């Protein structure tokens, strides 16, 4: 997220929502804006967690 472009502060917060298992659709819903774009990388990040750990997702 951070390395991609997503703010570091908001990243940690967003990651918490990912643990819910909800789809990217639920993510943008909370953003409340034209955030349509990161969804292309958010999907890949999900697998990253199980591949390593939520912590790693942050740097992403």
């Amino acid at each position: 997220l951070v390395a991609y472009g997503i703010a570091q502060g908001t990243a940690e917060k967003v990651v918490s929502l990912i643990n819910a298992g909800l789809t990217v659709g639920s993510i943008i819903s909370i953003l409340g804006g034209v955030t349509v774009g990161l969804s292309g990388v958010f999907t890949a990040v999900k697998a990253a967690i199980a591949k390593q750990g939520i912590k790693k997702a942050i740097q992403l």
